[PDB]
C-alpha cells in the first residue's frame, strides 16, 4: 500500500482538490488500482446536518452517506466508488475514540491525543485504504490522501501528527507528501518567502515535501524554482506549478509534462508493485481517452446553452455535480457547453411588481436555452418559478430533464395545466390544504444506491433506450416526498408514462412524456454517478437532444 | 523622544517605503520636529561600492555619505536633511562593534550579540534620533523608524532582538510598532492566513503590533478587517489598507482618512509634546499645501512630456530621484508630467545598423519631447548617445538640462560643433589620445555639500534668476571628472557662459548658452536637493519651459 | 573530506566539548587523518583582547594565535596541530566579507547575508578541513565540527542556515549531525520534552539528527530512549548517553559500548574512505593506548599532591591546560594528581593581618605538597606570594616548576635571597624604581613557536635528560618581560644554570637549579603542547620528582 499525501499552503483555499484529484487520475494510467481519502479538519460527522451555503453539494454514495463535496471528485476523475469511510474529520475520529471509550476498549489508561487518536488515525487510514473501490473486488495499490486545511492549524494538529508517526511506521519509499503552495506576485516580481514560512510550520511538524506544488498568477520564473528549491530542499525537477488554465480536465496534462508520474514512478518505486500487461494496457488506454477527450475541449467550438433552473444560482457551487455532469455530457458529443443559470425566484410573474429586469432577464436565459433543467436543491420558496419552467419546455418542444424536485414539479405542472387540476400540489409546501390531488406524500430518506426497475411497455421510451434497454438501473436517490401512486394511472392515460418504478410498484422512479422530442425525469439525482470518461444517461441524453444527433447517440449506445 | 516603528510582512517588496514616510509626513501635520532612520539588514557599508542595477540610485547626503536609496524618499517628503548615520546596516553596526572591540573598550568580556549588538543598535538609535534635522537647531520630537527585511529573517534578526529590548528600555507610551502585511485576494476571495502565520512568527520575537496595514490587491472587506482584528489583536480602526491608487502622493490623504493620526496622537500620547502655535500653524499649513498640491494633481490634464536620456533606462528605479524631482516640479506647475525613457544607446547611428527599429523609436520619442533631460549615470558606454541629444537641442531650441555627465557631454558637443574641432573628448573615455583639447580632467570625488558662486556677469541668465538671484547657491556633487579650466575661456566668448564656478576659479559648476530659450547643465546633482513642496530649481526650471510661463515662475520667484 | 557537525541543546552548557572530542579521538582510532573546528557565536576576533575571568585561559597555537579555551581540547585528545582559522567566531566572519566588501570584491551587488555569509561559512570550512595537522603533510579525511552555542539562537543563525545549505552542497552519506540535548530527570522521571521542544526549533532550520546525545542525571530509561527515539526520529541505537562518571577520559570508551563507532562508520561510509594497514595499525594502537592508560587511571590509587600556586584559583578553569597536562603526566606515571590550589594572595605575610586562617590554610597546602608549580597567569598583584613559594621549595628539597611568570619569580627569588640583592625586582610590577637589578625588561609579545637550544654544559641537566638530550626544543611563548641577559653569569655562577636559550643568546628560557633534587622554570608555557597519550616533559619531570622513579623515566627516555 504505497501513500501519496497531498498536504500543505499558506492559505487554506489554493490548489489541493485539483491536484490531489489529478495526481489520482495519472497514477491511474499507469494501471495501478488508485484509492483515495479526504481529511476534513472540520466537526461535522457527515452532510446531511449541513446546508449547500457552505461547501456545496449535499453528495451521496453508494453507501448513502452524505459526504463531502471534494469526495465527489475524486469518484468523477478516478471512476470509483468510495464507502462513508473514505471521508475522516474532526468529530469523526473524536466521537469514534470517544465511543470506544465509554465501551471500555482502552483498559483503564487515561486515553491522551498522542498516541491514542494518533493510533486511531493511522488504524483508519489503513483499514479504509484496503477496501475494495473498482469494478472487481481487488485491494487498492496507492492511497492519495487530501490533507485539507494547512499544515499549521490548531484543527488540523492531530491530522498532522498522525501523519508525522504514519510516515515513519510505514516508511520512505512507501510514502510520498505534496505540498502546495503559494507563490505571491507583487510588482511583477514572484515573491517566494510565504512558500519559506510555511515549510518552517512543515518541517517543524516533521513532515518533509518530496514535491512542491505552485498557485501563482503566472508560469514560475527559472529564479523562482531555483529560490524554492534551495531553501525548501527538493530537486529543480520536483517544482511544479498548476497556474491558471481555462481548462480542469487539462491539469493532469499539464503535470505529466511537467513529469509528475516519472518523479512518483521512481519515489514510489512503483515499477515493483505487480501489475498485469492488461492493467499496463488500461493503464495507456485512460491516458489516450483523456488525451483525445480534452483535443475534443480543444476544437470543439459549436455552443449548446443549457438552462439550469433553481435557487441560490450566485453560489454556483450548490450544483457541482449537476455542472461536471453536463461537461462529461457536453465533452461526449463534442460540444461547448454553456449553463445559463436562471433564477426560478425571477421567472414568477410576482417579480414583475417588484423588478421587471429580473422577470424579463430571467425569460431571456430561459428563451435562448437548447434545453432546460430542474436539479433540485432543497426548501419549497421556488416550486411556482420551476413549474413555470416545466410550462415552458413542454408546450415549446425544449428539451427537459427534471431530477427529484424537478420530478415533482413536471408531474404538479402536468396534473396543474395537462389533467387541469389548477389546485394540485407539493404536500411540502402546501400540507394545510389537505387536497385530493396532493402530488406528493412522505415514504426519513430514501438514501444511496437503490435498484429500478423500468415497466414493461417502455421499448418506445428514448430514457431507457440511453440506458441500453435494460430491465434494471441502479442509481442514488436522496428524496422524503415522492409522486402519489394513485395519480400515476390518469397521467399514464393522457402519455405521461412513468417509464420506472421501485419492483413493489408503489414508488414511481422516471417518466418520458409522449409525443415530446425529450421530456424527462428522474427521481434519484444522476449527477453523483456520473464520470468523467462515461457520463450519465439523462444528462447525456439532455445535452444530445440540445445538440441533435440523439438517435445516433441512441444507435451508438446500442451496438 | 517617541518612536513608530514601521516593520513586518510575509515578503520583503511590499509597502513599508511609502506607508513610513506618509506617516513621517502626516505627525509633521501635527506640527512635531519628525525625523526618520532606516534599517537595511544587508551588510554593504555604505552606498559609493554598489552598482545602481540593485537598490537604484547612489543617493547623497549634506555629509557627502552615498547612501541607501530610502534615505532620499524621508528627505523629499519631510523636508529634512540626514546624517549619513541616520541610514544603519548590518555591516556599519557589525563593524562598529569590531571597531570597539579590537580598540579593546569592552574591558576584556566574552563580547556576545545579546546584550552587546543589541545595546550597540540601542545606542545608535539614541544617538541618532536627537540629531538635528531642521532649519532650526532643535533636537527632534518622533521618530520614524523603517525596520527593512521582515521579522523572522536570519538577518533581521539583531535588531528585532535590539527593538524588543528597546521597546522596554524605552517603554510603552513611548514606542508604537505599525506592521505591514500581505492580504492576498484568490478566487476573488480575501484570505487572511498570511497574516496570521507572520503574526506568530512577529510575537515570537515579542514585538506587538499597535497598527495592522495590509497591502492587498482591493480595499479591505470588513469580514477580513474583523478576521485580522481577532487574530492578530489590534482594534477594528487600527487595521489600515494602503491599496493600489495612481498616485504615491495620495497615501498620506488615505492614511489620515483612515484616522492613523488620530490613532498615533492617542497611542503615543502626542498632545502631551510641548509645541508652540507656530508649530501647530505649520502644522495646518503642512496639511493644507499637501492637499491643494494634490487637487492640482486630481484636476491637471495639460501633459508637458521630457526625454530622459540615459543607460539602463529599463530599470527605471536608476533614475529615481530625476523622476520624483521632475513631478515635484510638474506639480508646481499644475502639469501632468509624462517621462520618456530614452536610449543613449539607441540614439546612435550605429543602433541602425544593428536594428533600425531602436533608432526611430528612440528618436521618435525625442522628437516627441517638450524638454531634454541628460541626468548622468555612470560609465562611458553611451556618451556618444547623449552628444546627439545634446546637439538636437542646440539646433532645434528644444529646453535642455544636463546634470553631471550632462555638463560633460553638452561641453563636448559645443566644442565638437559650435568651436569645431571634431576630437574633442571626455578623457574618462579617450584618456589614450592625450589631446590638447581634453574636455575633462581628473580633479577621488568631490562629495556632498559644497558652495557655488556666480560669476558676476549673470543678472541676464535665467538659471541665476531661478535661484533668486543670490550671489551663492549650496548644493550635491559627485564628479572625479570636471570641464577643463583653460578652455572656458574659449566656450565663454562662443556665448556658452559658465554661470557658475568654485570660488578658487579653476572648477566650473553652471552653464546658460546665450539666445536659446533655455539650455543650461550642473555639475553638482540637483535631484537630491529636491522637497515635494519645494522642487529643486534647475528642474522647475526644465519643466517651465517645457511647459511655458517660465518668464511667471521668474517673476514669481523674485517676489 | 566527510563531516560529523555536534551541535544542539537546551541549554548553551551542557556536553558538546566531551563528545566532540572524543567523538574525534574513535573516528582517529579508525586510522582517518580526522581534523576539528571550532564555531563560536561570540564576536570576539582572537582571545588575546578577552582576559581569564571568562572562557578560561588564553591558548595559544603553532601559529602565534590566541585562541579559544575549547582549540585545546582538540590538540590534546586527536595528538595534532591547530592553524588560527579552525576557529571561526561571528566577528571573524563578518569581519572578514566586510575586508572582502571594502576590496570592492563583491563586483557592486548588495551584500545580503543568505547567500553572501552562508557562502563564506562554507568556503571557510571547505578550506580550513584540507589543512594539514599531523606528523605528516597529507590532508585530512573527516572533520569534526562543534557548532557551539545551541540550534535557535539569534547568533548561531548565519551558522545554522550556513550548515543547511551546506548539507545539500555537499551532500547525506558525506555529512551526519549530532545532537546534544539536556533530559531532565523530576520526581526520579526522565522528562522528554525539553528535548522534544528544541527539536521543532531544530527541524524547522532544516538540520537533522543522526544521533542524540543526552546529557541526565542518570542513565536512559529504555521507556525515555523509545519517547526520544518516536517523536524526534532515529533508531533505539541512535540515542546515546554522557552520564555523570568520575574521569572525562572515560567517555570514548562509553560512546563506543554504545556503538556509536559502528553507527558513523556505516552512517558516513567510512569503510569506503582510503586507509593503508598501516593507518588501521595505529588505529588499534590508540585505542589499546587509550584503554592501557584508563586501566592505571581505575587501578591507581597511590596519592601525589601538587600545589598549583596563583591567583583567580576559585575560577579553576583559569588554569585548564595547566591541570590537563599535570593528568597527563600523573597517568603516564600510574599515579593519582590531586592539585592543590593555593592563593598566593594568602602565602603573603600582610593576609595574617586581614585573617589568620587564609594564611595558614594555604601554607598548609603548600606544606601539604608533594610538588610545587607556578604556572603563571597574569597581572601583577600576587607576585610577593609566589616569591615565597619559589623560596620555600628551593630551602626545602619540594620538586619546583616555574612556568613564564614562575621563571620571574624563580629568579627574582633567586637574586632576592642567594644573590642577596634585597630590592631586586620585576620591572612591571615596580618600574618606577628604576634598579641596577633589574630581573625583568621587555623585549608586543613573543609568540607561537619558537627554537629553543641547550647551553653546551648541560649532559648533566635532568630537564634536558627529559627532553631526551636533543639539541634543540621547540614550544610556544607568551612572554612581553624576559630575563635581563646582564645578570645571568652571576646567577649561572651560583649554580642557577639557565640550561636552555634563545640562538641569539640575549634570551633565557629554561634553568636547572644544581643540587637541588629538581628546580626547574621555562619561559614558554609547557602546557599548550601536552599530549594525552604523550606527556609534556616538564610536567612529566615535576610528577615524577613528586613522585619518585624520575631516574627510571629519565631511563626509559632514554631507550
Ligand atoms: N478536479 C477538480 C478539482 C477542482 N475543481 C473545482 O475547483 C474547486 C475546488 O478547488 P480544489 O482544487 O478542490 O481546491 P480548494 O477546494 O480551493 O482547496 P483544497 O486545496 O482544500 O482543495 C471546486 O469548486 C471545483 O469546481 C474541479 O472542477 N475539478
Ligand atoms: N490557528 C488556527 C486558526 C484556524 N484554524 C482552522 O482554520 C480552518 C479554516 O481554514 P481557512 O479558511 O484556510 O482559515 P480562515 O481562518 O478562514 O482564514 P482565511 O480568511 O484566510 O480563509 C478551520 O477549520 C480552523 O480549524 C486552525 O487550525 N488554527
Ligand atoms: N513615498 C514613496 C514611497 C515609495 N515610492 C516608490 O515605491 C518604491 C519603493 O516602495 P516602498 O514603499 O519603499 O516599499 P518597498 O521598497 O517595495 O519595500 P519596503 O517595505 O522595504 O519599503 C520606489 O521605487 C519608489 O519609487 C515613492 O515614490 N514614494
Ligand atoms: N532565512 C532567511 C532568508 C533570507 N533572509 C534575508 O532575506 C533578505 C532578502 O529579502 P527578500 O527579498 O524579502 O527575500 P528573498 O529571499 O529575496 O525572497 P523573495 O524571492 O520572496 O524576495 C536578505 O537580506 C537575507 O538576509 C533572512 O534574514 N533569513
Ligand atoms: N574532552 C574534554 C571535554 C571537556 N572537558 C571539561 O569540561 C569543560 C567543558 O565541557 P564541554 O564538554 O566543552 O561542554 P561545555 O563547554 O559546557 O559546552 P559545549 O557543549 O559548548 O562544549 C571544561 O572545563 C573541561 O575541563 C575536559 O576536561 N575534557
Amino acid at each position: 500500500m504505497k501513500y501519496v499525501v497531498v498536504s500543505g499552503g499558506v492559505i487554506s483555499g489554493i490548489g489541493k482538490g485539483v491536484l490531489a484529484s489529478s495526481t489520482g487520475m495519472l497514477l491511474k494510467t499507469l494501471g495501478l488500482k488508485v484509492t483515495s481519502i479526504k481529511i476534513d479538519p472540520y466537526m461535522n460527522i457527515d452532510a446531511g446536518t449541513m446546508s449547500p451555503l457552505e461547501h456545496g453539494e449535499c453528495f451521496v454514495l453508494d453507501d448513502g452517506g452524505e459526504t463531502d463535496l471534494d469526495l465527489g471528485n475524486y469518484e468523477r476523475y478516478l471512476g470509483i466508488t468510495l464507502s462513508r469511510d473514505h471521508n475522516i474529520t474532526t468529530g469523526k475520529i473524536y466521537s469514534h475514540v470517544i465511543s470506544r471509550e465509554r465501551r471500555g476498549d482502552y483498559l483503564g489508561k487515561t486515553v491522551q491525543i498522542v498516541p491514542h487518536l494518533t493510533n486511531a488515525i493511522q488504524d483508519w487510514i489503513q483499514r479504509v485504504s484496503k477496501i475494495p473501490v473498482d469494478d472487481t473486488g481487488l485491494e487498492p495499490d496507492v492511497c492519495i490522501i487530501e490533507l485539507g486545511g494547512t499544515v499549521g492549524d490548531i484543527e488540523s494538529a492531530p491530522f498532522v501528527e498522525a501523519l508525522r508517526q504514519f510516515q515513519f511506521e510505514v516508511g520512505r519509499e512507501n510514502f510520498a507528501l505534496i505540498h502546495v503552495s503559494l507563490v505571491p506576485v507583487i510588482h511583477g516580481e514572484q515573491k517566494t518567502k510565504p512558500t519559506q514560512a510555511a515549510i518552517k510550520d512543515l518541517r517543524s511538524l516533521g513532515l518533509i515535501p518530496d514535491m512542491i506544488a505552485c498557485r501563482c498568477s503566472e508560469e514560475l520564473n527559472r529564479s523562482t524554482i531555483d529560490k524554492i528549491a534551495m531553501f525548501c530542499h527538493v530537486g529543480p525537477e520536483q517544482v511544479v506549478n498548476v497556474h491558471d488554465v481555462n481548462s480542469t480536465y487539462h491539469v493532469p496534462l499539464l503535470l505529466l509534462k511537467q513529469h509528475m508520474i516519472d518523479y512518483l514512478h521512481s519515489r514510489l518505486k512503483l515499477g515493483e508493485v505487480p501489475l498485469t500487461l492488461e492493467d499496463k494496457e488500461r493503464g495507456s488506454q485512460l491516458l489516450t481517452n483523456w488525451e483525445n477527450m480534452t483535443k475534443n475541449l480543444d476544437d470543439s467550438d459549436d455552443v449548446v446553452k443549457i438552462a439550469l433552473v433553481g435557487k441560490y444560482t450566485n453560489l454556483k457551487d450548490s450544483y457541482l455535480s449537476v455542472t461536471k455532469s453536463l461537461e462529461h455530457a457536453s465533452m461526449k458529443c463534442r460540444r461547448q457547453l454553456e449553463i445559463l443559470w436562471v433564477e426560478a425566484s425571477n421567472l414568477e410573474p410576482e417579480t414583475q411588481e417588484v423588478d421587471k429586469n429580473k422577470f424579463h432577464d430571467s425569460w431571456n436565459k430561459l428563451s435562448s436555452a437548447d434545453g432546460i433543467l430542474v436539479p433540485g436543491g432543497f426548501g419549497t420558496r421556488g416550486i411556482e418559478g420551476m413549474i413555470l419552467a416545466a410550462k415552458w419546455a413542454r408546450e415549446s418542444g425544449v428539451p427537459f430533464l427534471g431530477v427529484c424536485l424537478g420530478l415533482q414539479v413536471a408531474a404538479i405542472e402536468f396534473a396543474r395545466n395537462v389533467i387541469g387540476r389548477p389546485n394540485s400540489s407539493s404536500t411540502e409546501f402546501l400540507d394545510e390544504t389537505l387536497l385530493a390531488p396532493e402530488d406528493q406524500v412522505v415514504i426519513t430518506m430514501r438514501l444511496g444506491l437503490r435498484p429500478t426497475i423500468f415497466q414493461p411497455n417502455s421499448e418506445w421510451s428514448n430514457i431507457r433506450k440511453l440506458y441500453g434497454e435494460v430491465n434494471e438501473v441502479h442509481e442514488r436517490h436522496r428524496h422524503r416526498y415522492e409522486i402519489n401512486p394513485k395519480i400515476v394511472n390518469d397521467m399514464e392515460s393522457r402519455g405521461f408514462i412513468f417509464v420506472g418504478k421501485d419492483e413493489t410498484g408503489q414508488r414511481c422512479e422516471i417518466f418520458e412524456l409522449k409525443g415530446h422530442p425529450y421530456y424527462v425525469g428522474t427521481q434519484y439525482h444522476p449527477e453523483y454517478t456520473s464520470k468523467v470518461l462515461e457520463p450519465s444517461r439523462p444528462f447525456w441524453g439532455l445535452v444530445a437532444a440540445a445538440s441533435g444527433t440523439l438517435g445516433e447517440v441512441i444507435k451508438d449506445i446500442n451496438l
